[PDB]
């Protein structure tokens, strides 16, 4: 089938809103999920289940910060028979702080000095997947970022190509 679910993992800061906003921006038949916008967890559980009813891709455009978080959406995956690849984002905690800093407001409530404390308290957290230890992703991709700020439609093009050549650790 055309769909999949698209896991994103990164800290606050990292650009998966970016990323994600172009992604449904550019390609039909992709919806974003998040929960700063969505209302709940629940309430992006139900809404996946929605999309995914409807074959729809889904983009899950949340920190996705630990194996206990992944695992939601990853037995959604198992239940539908629909893969789940992953884009972990490459930003580091500075990268990432500096970003912050220059937030004046923001839904997540991650914003200047007080955004660059709550990334600090995140980073006891923050554990991204790894290629050996299997979760029952697809692939995972490790994005570089770019040095602009801005996605553009090639660049998700690029983003596509990439995941593409990405070996599969679990088959379908
Ligand atoms: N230089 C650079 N900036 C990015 C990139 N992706 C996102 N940004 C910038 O970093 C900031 C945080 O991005 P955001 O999408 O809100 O991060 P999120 O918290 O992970 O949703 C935004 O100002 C973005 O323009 C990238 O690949 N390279
Ligand atoms: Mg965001």
């Amino acid at each position: 089938m055309s769909n999949r679910i698209l896991l994103l993992v990164g800290l606050p800061g990292s650009g998966k809103s970016t990323l994600s906003k172009e992604l449904v921006k550019c390609k039909s038949g992709w919806e974003r999920i998040n929960q700063d916008d969505m209302g709940s967890r629940k309430a992006c559980e139900m809404h996946a289940k929605r999309f995914l009813n409807k074959k729809l891709s889904i983009v899950i455009d949340r920190c996705n910060f630990d194996e206990k978080q992944r695992k939601t959406w990853i037995d959604l995956g198992q239940k539908y028979n629909v893969p789940v690849d992953c884009i972990v984002l490459t930003a580091t905690e500075q990268e990432c702080s500096e970003r912050i800093q220059c937030r004046v407001d923001h839904p997540t409530g991650v914003i200047g000095d007080s955004g660059v404390q709550i990334l600090k308290r995140f980073m006891r957290n923050y554990r991204p997947p790894r290629i050996d230890q299997l979760e029952g992703i697809q692939r995972i991709l490790y994005l570089d970022p770019s040095p602009e700020p801005y996605c553009t439609p090639e660049r998700i093009d690029t983003i596509f190509h990439l995941l593409d050549q990405c070996p599969i650790l679990e088959q379908m």
